[PDB]
């Protein structure tokens, strides 16, 4: 009978292994390390390490992979003796952060000087998650692989299909003023609306299919990216954009929800744009302030 | 004609003007400054700041806010000559790193007391991002208000939601999922019983001094569910590379109480020969009664 041994590390890893006990997987024996001392405490598995309890304290390691590193480094005669006996161990983490990158090259090491068959099983981030983050993971994956036996990496991205957000912000207001379309707004109306204002509520939606402006539109109202919500808003710009099928009846179609949902004397602007990548599908976005 | 001006500041900032610039957006000047100036060489953007020169020598501020905030002091002159003549500026950043948390409210500043119409756009941080960097993004964030006609803050955890689909509590669910069948895959057949289960020695000989192995997953059903399986597994999005000459390959077939061999037998010959050449294919079964005419073809592929 081989003893098989999964540790999960870092925030991604426990949550994995969580996973794992919640589904019944069956002759293994599962670990958890963190440097973060709360993610530990609420682990269905048995057996814990804090890693670098003596310099971390439980209280984490935060971004740097060099922190995750050392932690593990320091917890070394732990981390042999919860494995020992393995004949097989998987090093299960998430590539980004602090604990994850720094540990699970370490653990893996480990594992394998003991004489485990070791695999590691990892995720890398989201694009969205900013270049610093994906290169820790890069430099993560490289150390790791070269103390695994074997290496399986699951990409956040592509796990998706089983964009950037800073720019769709700027473009909602930019393309009323600078690119001209079926409708369109002067400098002076954003000013209006925008000039000492404090904070500007940020909604989006998508409509796809004929009734689309009436899908988009109430999808953007109720946008999770909405800080609080629209109702009671003194002054709102909204951008409707689309394909070149795009007409002035959907536009104040769109716009008349959101007036609607606004409601009250509510300054109100809108403009649209096409794009060439939407055949029938049309966006709605708001942006509201007072 | 409007004068728009977008300063990208840091990583984020950074990254957003170089996806602003590709996309063609139009009627619009792109700035970008970071303490960083690596980033900065590889930027697209005709206007570029590398930020305090001087106090941190062309290297990152290191998620100290005090050295983006310093970087930008430091720099003033250079943010004024490029923001001049604006009639709007867009401030863009992401709050919680050194660069973009110091400097955003430094470069909001100069750009208004320039004249502009100044909006500040942000994202704030993930929640796995930890405690330290989401509390720096709340002090960057009230900091930067002072200083902008009005801000919009687009937290990454709300679009988390909106890219997956799904409630926060759920952004990993499925991540979670698949870390699980990666261990499962292997450990059901060697560990549970089952028809065909595999014997420890013969995985060492797929996965020992290997380097790269590659997984993928695919779930069929109805009369040609192993063709349908089979085939998605070798194409899975999840898979790095092809798997199309790969020396050694780990095949998990799992189905229900209906599953024939014959089901299994296809499985394992669709995988066998979309590999092809002299690939080493070993392969065990588990069942998983909650399948109900379906079956989940898994497969690691090694050597390359
Ligand atoms: N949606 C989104 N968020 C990003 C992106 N890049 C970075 N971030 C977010 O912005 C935060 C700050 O990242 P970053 O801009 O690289 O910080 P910095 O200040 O430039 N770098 P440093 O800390 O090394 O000086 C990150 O913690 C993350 O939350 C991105 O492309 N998209
Ligand atoms: N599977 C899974 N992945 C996660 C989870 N949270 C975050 N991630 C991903 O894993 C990477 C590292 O997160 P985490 O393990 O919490 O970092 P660390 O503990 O600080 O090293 C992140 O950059 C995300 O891409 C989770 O709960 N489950």
């Amino acid at each position: 009978v081989a003893s098989i041994k999964v540790i999960g590390i870092g925030g991604a890893g426990n949550n994995a292994v969580n996973r794992m006990i919640e589904a019944g997987v069956q002759g293994v024996e599962f670990i958890v390390a963190n440097t973060d001392a709360q993610i530990i405490s609420v682990s269905k598995s048995k057996n814990k390490i804090v890693l670098g309890k003596e310099t971390s304290k439980g209280l984490g390691a935060g971004a740097n992979p060099d922190v995750g590193r050392q932690a593990a480094i320091e917890s070394a005669e732990e981390i042999k003796d919860a494995l020992k006996g393995a004949d097989m161990v998987f090093v299960a983490a998430g590539m980004g952060g602090g604990t994850g990158t720094g540990a699970a090259p370490i653990i893996a090491k480990l594992a394998r000087e003991q004489g485990a068959l070791t695999v590691g099983i990892i995720t890398t981030p989201f694009s969205f998650e900013g270049r610093a983050r994906n290169s820790y993971a890069i430099q993560g994956t490289e150390e790791l692989r070269k103390h695994v036996d074997s290496l399986i990496i699951i990409s956040n991205d592509r796990l998706l299909e089983v964009d950037n957000i800073l720019r769709q912000g700027v473009q909602t207001i930019t393309d009323l003023i600078a690119v001209p379309s079926l409708i369109n707004l002067d400098f002076a109306d954003i000013k209006t609306v925008m000039k000492n204002k404090g904070n500007a509520l940020f909604g989006i939606g998508i409509g796809s299919g004929k009734d689309k402006a009436i899908e988009a539109a109430n999808k953007a109202i109720i946008s999770p990216l909405l800080e609080a919500s629209i109702r009671g808003a003194r002054d709102a710009i909204i951008n409707v954009t689309g394909g070149n099928t795009l007409t002035l009846n959907d536009a104040n179609d769109a716009v008349d929800i959101v007036k609607q949902a606004i409601g009250g004397e509510v300054n109100i602007i809108f403009g649209t744009a096409v794009n060439e990548h939407l055949d029938d599908e049309m966006i709605v976005t708001v942006i509201a302030t007072g």
